[PDB]
C-alpha cells in the first residue's frame, strides 16, 4: 500500500520539516515499518521515499537507471522536489522542461561528467591546502568579533553565517561589500517555502509560490553573475570565479554562460549555508553534551571526528530526486519506469543497520560512515572544503569556549531541501 498519509506529508511537505522531532520520527517509522514505500501526497507526484542507507547507495551508484534530470529528455525531471503546480510554473517559464539551472544537480552523464571535470581537481583535498591559512585568518577574525560582542548572541545570524560566506566569497574574488546581497539571495533560494523568508515580488499564497520564488532568485543571481563572468573572461584572475568563467569545452569554445552561472549559484548558496548550519548544529550538540566539548578541548585531534558526527546528525541537505529510466526491483518493491524517488539523506544517517544508537551524538564512531554528502557521481563536490572549514574553525574556536548553553528557542528553516538552524540563542562561557 501507499505510505500512510500523515507520515507521507511529514516528509514531503516543507511544513513537515519545521520541527526535527516529528520529522525524524516519520523517517524512523518508515525505516522500521515501510522502508521503501510510495508517498502519494495531494499536489505532488508519487515518490518512492528512500529511507535506508543501503538503498541510497544502490540508487546513487546506478545513474544509468536513476537519472537526476531525466536522461536524454533533458529537464524532464526536477532534481529538487517542487510541488506539481510549481513544476507546471517552471514548464510555462522555460517552455516544456524543468532545467532552470545548468548546475550539476540538473545534469546526467555524460554531460554531468564533462561539466564536473571543470572544477573536480580544484575541490580535491590536496588542492585545497593552499587556502588553509586564509581560512584560518578568516576564522580568527570571526572569533575576535564573537569575543568582542560578549557571551549572549544568536550563534547562527550573529556568528556562524559569516565565516563560511566570507571564505567562499574570498575564494571567488567577490568583494566583501557584496556579501550581504549574496546572503539575502541565499535566504530567498533556500527559503522558498519558509513563511519568514518570502520575497516581496512573488504571490506568496499562490499554489506555485515556491517555484516563482526559486525562479525570481535565480534571475537575480544571473544578473549578478553575468557581470562577474564577463569581468573574468576579459581579465582572468587566480580565483575560482575565473576557473568557472573561462572554462572551455573539448572544441575550445566557452561553455555557455549559464553553465558558469550554475556553478556560481551552487557555490554562492550551498557553498556557505550548509557549513553554517553544520557549525551551528555542532554548537547546539556541544550544549547538550558538555562532556564532548571538554574532551575535544583535551584532544584537538578529535576535531575531525566531531565534524563527521555533526555532519551525520545535522545532515542539512535533505534530498535530491531521481527518476527511474527503466523498471527496477528493490527491497521487494517494483519501481516502474518514470517513477520518481526522493533520496532522504537524513534518514540514511539514522539507519540502525549502519549506526549503533543512531540518535546519539557519538564522536567515537570510527569510521563514521555518514552519507551527509550523498553518494555516486553527484556526491557533494564541496565536501573536502566543508570538512576543512569546519576543522579550522573548531580548532580556533573551541580553545576559547568553556561551555555553550542554549538560552532561547532554536528555529529551523522550514524546507524539505537545504535546512538546518536559522536561530540558536546561546549563552557562552569563555575560557
Ligand atoms: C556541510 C556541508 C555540505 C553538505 C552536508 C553538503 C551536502 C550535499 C549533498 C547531500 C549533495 C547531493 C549529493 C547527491 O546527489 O548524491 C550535495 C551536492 C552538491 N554540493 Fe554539497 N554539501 C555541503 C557543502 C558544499 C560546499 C562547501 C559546496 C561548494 C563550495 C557544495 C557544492 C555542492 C554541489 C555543486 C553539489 C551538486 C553535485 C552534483 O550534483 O554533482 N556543497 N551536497
Ligand atoms: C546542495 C545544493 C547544491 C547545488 C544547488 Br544548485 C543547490 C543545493
Amino acid at each position: 500500500a501507499a505510505i500512510p498519509d500523515e507520515i507521507a506529508r511529514q516528509i514531503v511537505l516543507p511544513e513537515g520539516h519545521k520541527d526535527n522531532v516529528p520529522l525524524f520520527e516519520a523517517y524512523r517509522w518508515l525505516r522500521e515499518n515501510q522502508p521503501l514505500g510510495q508517498a502519494r501526497v495531494e499536489g505532488y507526484d508519487p515518490l518512492w521515499l528512500i529511507t535506508k542507507y543501503a538503498d541510497l547507495m544502490e540508487v546513487e551508484r546506478q545513474p544509468q537507471i536513476f537519472a537526476a534530470g531525466g536522461g536524454e529528455d533533458k529537464g524532464s525531471n526536477n532534481p529538487i522536489l517542487a510541488n506539481q503546480a510549481g513544476d507546471e510554473f517552471t514548464r510555462q517559464l522555460l517552455g516544456g522542461n524543468l532545467r532552470i539551472l545548468d548546475a550539476l544537480p540538473y545534469l546526467d552523464q555524460p554531460e554531468h561528467s564533462v561539466v564536473k571535470d571543470v572544477a573536480f581537481d580544484w575541490f580535491r583535498p590536496a588542492n585545497l591546502k593552499k587556502w588553509e591559512d586564509r581560512i584560518r585568518e578568516t576564522a580568527r577574525a570571526s572569533i575576535d568579533r564573537l569575543l568582542a560582542g560578549g557571551p549572549d548572541l544568536d550563534a547562527v545570524q550573529e556568528f556562524a553565517v559569516f565565516f563560511p560566506l566570507r571564505v567562499i566569497m574570498s575564494l571567488f574574488g567577490v568583494p566583501e561589500e557584496d556579501e550581504p546581497r549574496m546572503m539575502a539571495l541565499t535566504q530567498d533560494f533556500f527559503g522558498v517555502a519558509d513563511p519568514d523568508a518570502q520575497r516581496d515580488d512573488i504571490e506568496a499564497l499562490s499554489p506555485d509560490a515556491a517555484a516563482q520564488q526559486w525562479a525570481a532568485t535565480i534571475a537575480d543571481f544571473y544578473a549578478y553573475f553575468d557581470v562577474l563572468v564577463e569581468s573574468r573572461r576579459a581579465e582572468p584572475r587566480d580565483d575560482l570565479a575565473t576557473l568557472i568563467a573561462v572554462a572551455k569545452d573539448e572544441n575550445g569554445e566557452y561553455f555557455p554562460k549559464t553553465f558558469a552561472y550554475g556553478w556560481f549559484v551552487a557555490i554562492a548558496t550551498a557553498g556557505h549555508d550548509t557549513t553554517a548550519s553544520t557549525l551551528a548544529g555542532c554548537l547546539q550538540s556541544l550544549a547538550a553534551h558538555p562532556e564532548v566539548l571538554d574532551r575535544v578541548k583535551g584532544d584537538p585531534d578529535l576535531i575531525p571526528d566531531l565534524v563527521n558526527e555533526s555532519l551525520r546528525i545535522v545532515s542539512p541537505v535533505k534530498h535530491f530526486t531521481r527518476v527511474a529510466l527503466q523498471d527496477y526491483e528493490m527491497r521487494g518493491q517494483k519501481i516502474k519506469a518514470g517513477d520518481r524517488l526522493m533520496l532522504l539523506f537524513q534518514s540514511g544517517n539514522r539507519d540502525a543497520e549502519v549506526f549503533d544508537r543512531p540518535d546519539d551524538f557519538d564522536i567515537d564512531r570510527r569510521p563514521n560512515k555518514h552519507i551527509a554528502f550523498g553518494y555516486g557521481p553527484h556526491m557533494c563536490i564541496g565536501q573536502h572544503l566543508a570538512k576543512l572549514e569546519l576543522k579550522v574553525m573548531l580548532q580556533e574556536l573551541l580553545p576559547h569556549l568553556e561551555r555553550v548553553e542554549v538560552s532561547g528557542e532554536p528555529k529551523l528553516i522550514q524546507t524539505n531541501f537545504v535546512g538546518g538552524l536559522r536561530k540558536l540563542p546561546v549563552h557562552l562561557t569563555f575560557s
